[PDB]
């Protein structure tokens, strides 16, 4: 997150915090979820499409920071890692960019509500805040683009969601961007999502109630004039979601 705040778990219950362990005994972040029942956690398919081993993986909720515990926090293993099966990649835009994770601890449980762990509300189908509103972002992601290092502490900031015209500009991204996605950034260009903050939520208060809008995509840059972060637009994948979320 470039500018914004920086957060605790409890401000952002439903938060996920994934890594990836690798051979040796080291573990990498790799992305920010949602909680969005007890055990399935949603996310960003780019975020695994080039390791998609589901044993590599640890989500852990409850989690504030980076590399060190937080009290009440929670860690899980990934039962079943769903990739989108039309997810693709261009120069700049990931299309289809949606993951599902099935966690269970080694217990064998999912996970169990508390104080700062806590599921967010999916959207009703193609039911989006209108441009303008102001949405929040939280994530573990660069808080500028020449670093090359994570925050060890949670961030979270707000952007106002832009119209599909304003996006879809020449000068912004032109066709890149679908309907299937949305656009969202600072007026004054000054707070953004950015790497590392991929998979994450895009949270909007849709209705009275704390709904997740969208999931952290891609984008050009880090708070760059003229170019918003782009996001997994959730209303859209609800039939995708319902079915993997299944049997
Ligand atoms: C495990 C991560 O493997 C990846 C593979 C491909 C990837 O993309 C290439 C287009 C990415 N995405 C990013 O690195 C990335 C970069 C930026 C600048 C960014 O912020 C844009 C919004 N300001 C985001 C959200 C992600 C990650």
């Amino acid at each position: 997150i470039i500018g914004g705040e920086f957060t605790t778990i409890e401000n952002q219950p439903w938060f996920a915090a994934i890594y990836r362990r690798h051979r040796g005994g080291s573990v990498t972040y790799v992305c920010g979820g949602s909680l969005i029942s007890p055990c399935w956690v949603i996310s960003a398919t780019h975020c695994f499409i080039d390791y998609p081993k589901k044993e590599d993986y640890i989500v852990y909720l409850g989690r504030s920071r980076l590399n060190s515990n937080t009290q009440g926090e929670m860690k899980f293993e990934v039962e079943n890692l769903i990739l989108h099966k039309d997810y693709s990649a261009d120069t700049l835009a990931h299309h289809n960019d949606i993951a599902l994770l099935k966690i269970r601890s080694k217990e064998g449980r999912c996970a169990q509500p508390s104080r700062t762990i806590q599921t967010i509300s999916l959207p009703s189908m193609y039911n989006d805040p209108q441009f303008g509103t102001s949405c929040e972002i939280t994530g573990f992601g660069k808080e500028n683009s020449t670093d090359y290092l994570y925050p060890e502490q949670l961030k979270m900031t707000v952007v106002k969601l832009i119209s599909h015209r304003e996006c879809q500009q020449p000068h912004y991204y032109g066709s890149e961007v679908t309907t299937k996605m949305l656009c969202a950034a600072d007026p004054q260009w000054k707070t953004d999502s950015c790497q590392g903050d991929s998979g994450g939520p895009l949270v909007c208060s849709l209705q009275g109630r704390m709904t997740l809008t969208g999931i952290v995509s891609w984008g050009r840059g880090c708070a760059l004039k003229d170019k918003p972060g782009v996001y997994t637009r959730v209303s859209h994948f609800l039939p995708w979601i319902r079915s993997h979320t299944k049997e």
